[PDB]
């Protein structure tokens, strides 16, 4: 069973029982989905993004800083830690896109708006269109940066 993009498996160096995904990169030990096939994807969905950008990124600039220095190591271990905040409930995916997103949608709570298969790149589409209304994904990498998407509709 299981919606696309759905694994189980166990992490390294300890036995978890858990869900992953490799489409998105969301971790979870719930179970995904509970009879319904056919289903698919809807042709058109929201979104809401933190992006955390480094060196290799396209434009290593952004309103927070002026030059981009941080490395992916760096930019990654970062965003991890805001999926701990996250998760744990210590902060909430809007005031956190919205005071550290190194994108333009910072002043929005991070929100996109809905769009259509095509105007985003491959990687960030394929986790949104992953996603099911209110579910939210793991890392994921696009030319920008490391992203965080938040499936709004």
């Amino acid at each position: 069973k299981l919606p696309p993009g759905w694994e189980k498996a166990m992490s390294r160096s300890s036995g978890r029982v858990y869900y992953f995904n490799h489409i998105t990169n969301a971790s979870q030990w719930e179970r995904p989905s509970g009879g319904k096939n056919g289903q698919g994807e809807p042709a058109r969905v929201r979104c809401s993004h933190l992006l955390v950008k480094h060196s290799q990124s396209r434009r290593p600039s952004s309103w927070r800083q002026e030059k981009i220095t941080r490395t992916k190591e760096e930019a990654l271990e970062l965003i991890n830690g805001y999926i701990q905040k996250i998760k744990s409930g210590e902060e909430d995916f809007e005031s956190l896109a919205s005071q550290f997103s190194d994108c333009s949608s910072a002043k929005a709570r991070g929100d996109l708006g809905a769009f259509s298969r095509g105007q985003m790149q491959k990687p960030f589409e394929d986790a949104s269109f992953a996603l099911r209304t209110g579910e939210m994904s793991g890392p994921v990498f696009t030319d920008s940066g490391i992203h965080i998407i938040l499936r709004t509709e």
